[PDB]
Formats: structure tokens, sequence, C-alpha cells
């Protein structure tokens, strides 16, 4: 039905949706300015870490103090392959996508990083006020040079 | 109203139920968990320490792997389920925590607890394609395999 209680909600999910795609596309220099796009008390980070606890990023503030970071770490990240999965919730996207680029922290060599990613982007008024994002913790030990744990599957059917 | 957006409509809620029903099999239930797929649908783990996924090709080898994931996860349950629509009525995404005790060869017997993600895709309303995603490291530490951790400097607090 064409309802003016509708017509709210499409706008929200069509508005939406372009911040999605702002954030994914977002490269480079520009990656200092991501902050931007979320509520001043917006969360964003990473929710499968070796630790098995996030690591979450509380603020705008501290999200744009945390990309000077991220820029050095990752100088040259780029997301592809993306899809974005639209919700029955207008405040609520999933992203698939891949990833590659340098990593560079230290205590290790530099390496190159690929890996898959899942990402969640709630907002609230137009912004974002969670982001989360989801890999496989292995593929970044690869990428350091850090040994794989391996797990034996016995009489795990062919 | 509109005959293709029905039809939609009509596609997007009955894959919903399938997506439940999957998301609440537990105990001997699990024997039949296959049924729910296409006969060439595919189900695995998608995030290995190997890096390759662990796909199960075909109605048949799915059923056959629930005897073992019966074996090795007997107690398993789905919780906090929480299930996402797409724009595509055969599209569904799901988060959720899964808990049991985790019994394989060669490892002591743990209490295992991860949070999943799983994606699924239908084909004439039966699961053609699911993956479930989750932190290997965590089952890692269910069978009491070292984790290494991964040093951060200057990461800012
Ligand atoms: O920008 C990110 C949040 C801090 C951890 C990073 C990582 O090690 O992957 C990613
Ligand atoms: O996990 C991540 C990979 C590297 C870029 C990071 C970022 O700053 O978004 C996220
Ligand atoms: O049922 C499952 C697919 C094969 C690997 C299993 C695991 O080791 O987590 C889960
Ligand atoms: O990853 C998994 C943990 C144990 C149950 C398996 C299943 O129910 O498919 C999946």
């Amino acid at each position: 039905e064409n309802t003016s209680e509708n017509r709210a909600q499409v706008a929200a999910r069509q508005h939406n949706r372009k911040i999605v795609e702002q954030y994914m596309h977002t490269r480079g220099e520009a990656r200092l300015k991501r902050h931007l796009l979320f509520t001043e008390d917006g969360v964003g980070g990473l929710w499968t870490t070796d630790s098995g606890q996030p690591i979450a990023i509380r603020g705008r503030e501290k999200l744009g103090e945390h990309a000077v970071w991220s820029l050095q770490c990752f100088p040259d990240w780029v997301w592809t392959d993306i899809q974005i999965f639209e919700t029955q919730d207008p405040n609520w996207f999933w992203v698939e996508c891949r990833g590659e680029g340098a990593i560079v922290f230290p205590g290790y060599p530099r390496g190159q990083y690929r890996n898959h990613f899942l990402h969640s982007f709630r907002f609230e008024n137009g912004l974002i006020k969670e982001q989360r994002e989801f890999m496989n913790p292995c593929e970044q030990f690869r990428s350091l040079g850090i040994e794989v744990p391996e797990v034996r599957r016995d009489g795990l059917p062919s």
C-alpha cells in the first residue's frame, strides 16, 4: 500500500543505502572523514578477533582517531565484490564483500592481507549508530606470518 | 496488490518459515535437517582454519554430515536468533549465538560457544546454499588449542 508511513520507510531505506554505499567506497585520504557518517555516539569496529572480544570504537571522535591508525596500518585498503542487503528494518543493512591490501603492523613483516567480510550497519536519524565487521582472523594471521592453529576433524564425512 | 509482488511476498514468507525451522532444529531432528535442502543443495562452514570452506554438497551428504555432527556436538543449540529478510525473497541472513559440548576425536571434551552469521539462499522453496560464518578462534579455545595473540601497536584507546 502507498501510504505516507510506507513512503517514509522507503525514503529512509534509500537514504541509508546511499550512506552504506559511500562507506564501502571510501578509500585513501577520504578514510580520515568516514567518521562523519556516524552519530556522535556511534560505534564501529571489529567483532571477530583472536581474543574473542570485539575491538569496539566508541564515539565519532574516537572513530576519527582510529582512521589515522588504520590508514597507517592498511595504507592502500580496498573493498571489492560488494553486495548490499536491505532488510525488513529500514535502519539495518548487511554487506558481504572482500577486502585486500598491504598490512603493516609493527612487530611483524609487511604483508598482503586478503579476507572475506560481513558488515552490519545500524542507523539512527540517517547516520550510522553501529557498524560491525566480521571476518576470519585466521587469514589475518597468515598475512602477518603467524602460524595458524589447525583443527583435525576425524571422521568428518567426505 | 500486484500478482508478481504477491508471488514474491509468498515466496519470502514460505522461505522465512524454512529458515525458522532450520534455526529451531535440535536433537535427533538434526538427522532430518537435510530435507530442507534442494537435492543438489550445499551447506557448511565458510570460516575455517584452512581458509577454504568445509562445503557439504547434496542432500545425501548433508544427511551423512548430520550423523557426524550429532556425535561431535551432541546438545548443540542456537539462541538469540535474529532473522533478516532482504530485497531478494530467496536470500536471508541470520545472526545468532550457538553453544554446546564439543566432542572431537583426539581433543578433550569442551564447551564450545560462538557467534554466527548464516546465509540462506533458496530455490523452489528449499535451501540451495547455506553458509555459516563464525570466529574459528573460539573453536580453538574450546578444544584447548593455543590461539596466537595479534599485537596492534598504536591502536588508540
Ligand atoms: O580497523 C580495524 C579495527 C581495529 C582492528 C583492525 C584489524 O586488526 O583488523 C581492523
Ligand atoms: O578490517 C578492516 C580491514 C582494514 C581496513 C579497516 C578499516 O579501517 O575499516 C577494516
Ligand atoms: O557441522 C559443521 C561443518 C563441518 C565443520 C564443523 C566445525 O568443526 O565447526 C561444523
Ligand atoms: O558450526 C556448527 C556448530 C555445531 C552445529 C553445526 C550445525 O548444526 O550445522 C554447525
